[PDB]
């Protein structure tokens, strides 16, 4: 019993930071096979920041330019690309610790965990989602960039997250490993702002059947309803519409809990329009969003890796 | 910015889980050097468990009724002995991984992680706190004995927590890597339950301070108050008592936020008194006490290991 927020196990992940040195600029990369990644940004100067052209940047570096770090070895650089909004540099040597690996693009609502980083050292692992205006809520410190977000499955480690820059909110935004940002940033420095965000509703309810697995009851009720009734209740109070897909994915923890997906979710209307009352699910007094259907499987079933 | 419950990095850990069978019953071990670590209730089965003289049961083992695999690698076990309620089986072959530790007795309130294994494979990581009753609330399914908990100090694993057990509660037993229980229990199927619980003081402080570090300022007050007048009240509301070494430990936190620690505690007090109506500090609307003031430091600051 009980339920935490469980992050991945990270050691096929920590063998792969680097530190990247560019100037005055020190951040981490991730080596897998003979190249290591890392934000372009780290070729900028405070000058250059207002508007990069990081082409005309990226030609007036050689090679040297690059200090790679990996422990107390220095990687030799002998090429250096740039693909959308990572630099991607070229080692002499292969990482003999590089796991079986992807990359792979997430979605909204989707679940990771971060191994922060600070001058190509491990510091901490937690895990976030990917909220719906594209920022992650995480915990960063100068020197963070370049620390990336993963899975886990089986034996493959799927990155799916680099960290770039933080907003004037506090959240934190960054790129796929192809380079793409989530969300309508861009690495230049002008005003930029995360729009307006809303709550994970098949992760709330992912995470009430947790509640139920687990003893907490006291929020079910009789009642049952339609898709279109709840998604109306669902908008005022800013979740995002269930849809038929939500609800097929929702089916494992249907069947194990006995109680239909639209059983649940007239105990969550309920719960949007008379609050909790002081009263607590799974130890918390908010509804909690950040669990996919896929985490509540995985840490009530008891998934491992290898 | 941002704050999270961030766990250690487990990857120093992840090459020291084994699987150690006996019978029918397979659990995870841990093995450092030429030493596999796990359960004693491992020799015991169903019939034993009513009241178990381990001396007896141990006796008729052998070598050979210890099954212990490392991945796919069988390692041969040549001695067995017992210490307190923790097994040691010597193998024929050193961990060519173990790295640099050592086994810590933790007191109440302090935190750590929790490498939560099935099979002697690697599951999740998740941070927790040695509550004052002595349990942890963990997250454990059926095959998780065996699990460690540990902190990392620089380069040196501190394993403090080896999972033996779940009480009716939902919440965990376990015992420090010499066999000691936490707490009054043992492992002999009675009744045990967990003694009343109380909220660790010195560590919600630890988390206001976070909070005000993060911008998080709505709480506080021009108040101070005395140790014995917030005591009066902390006993009140089943709070541990704040001591002078409490204190002194939030110091390097009251320094860099500039508020007094018995500032600090006039907010909580009134915190306690009139609730935080409907508002939210980090993200919570409860009082959070599983961070200790080194993990704000630790996450605030951005200490890393090697
Ligand atoms: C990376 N090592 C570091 C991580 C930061 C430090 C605090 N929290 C974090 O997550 N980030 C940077 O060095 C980054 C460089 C940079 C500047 C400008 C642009 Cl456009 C990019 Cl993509 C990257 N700086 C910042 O994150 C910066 N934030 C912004 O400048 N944000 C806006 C205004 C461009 C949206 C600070 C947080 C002010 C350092
Ligand atoms: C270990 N692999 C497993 C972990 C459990 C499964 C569910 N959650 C967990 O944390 N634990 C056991 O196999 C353990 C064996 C055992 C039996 C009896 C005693 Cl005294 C000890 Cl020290 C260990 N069983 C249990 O944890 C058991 N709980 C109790 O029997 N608890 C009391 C009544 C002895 C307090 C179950 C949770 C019922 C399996």
């Amino acid at each position: 019993s009980g339920f935490r927020k469980m992050a991945f196990p990270s050691g096929k992940v920590e063998g792969c930071m680097v530190q990247v040195t560019c100037g005055t600029t020190t951040l981490n990369g991730l080596w897998l096979d003979d190249v290591v990644y890392c934000p372009r940004h780290v070729i900028c100067t405070s000058e250059d920041m207002l508007n990069p052209n990081y082409e005309d940047l990226l030609i007036r570096k050689s090679n040297h330019n690059f200090l790679v770090q990996a422990g107390n070895v220095q990687l030799r650089v002998i090429g250096h690309s740039m693909q959308n909004c990572v630099l991607k540099l070229k080692v002499d040597t292969a990482n003999p610790k590089t796991p079986k690996y992807k990359f792979v693009r997430i979605q909204p609502g989707q679940t990771f965990s971060v191994l922060a980083c600070y001058n190509g050292s491990p510091s901490g692992v937690y895990q976030c989602a990917m909220r719906p205006n594209f920022t992650i809520k995480g915990s960063f410190l100068n020197g963070s960039c370049g620390s990336v977000g993963f899975n886990i499955d089986y034996d493959c480690v799927s990155f799916c997250y680099m960290h770039h820059m933080e907003l004037p909110t506090g959240v934190h935004a960054g790129t796929d490993l192809e380079g793409n940002f989530y969300g309508p940033f861009v690495d230049r420095q002008t005003a930029q702002a995360a729009g307006t965000d809303t709550t994970i509703t098949v992760n709330v309810l992912a995470w009430l059947y947790a509640a139920v697995i687990n003893g907490d009851r006291w929020f079910l009720n009789r009642f049952t309803t339609t898709l279109n009734d709840f998604n109306l209740v669902a908008m005022k109070y800013n979740y995002e519409p269930l849809t038929q897909d939500h609800v097929d994915i929702l089916g494992p923890l249907s069947a194990q809990t006995g109680i239909a997906v639209l059983d649940m979710c007239a105990s969550l209307k309920e719960l949007l329009q008379n609050g909790m009352n002081g009263r607590t699910i799974l130890g918390s007094a908010l509804l909690e969003d950040e669990f996919t259907p896929f985490d509540v499987v995985r840490q009530c079933s008891g998934v491992t890796f290898q």
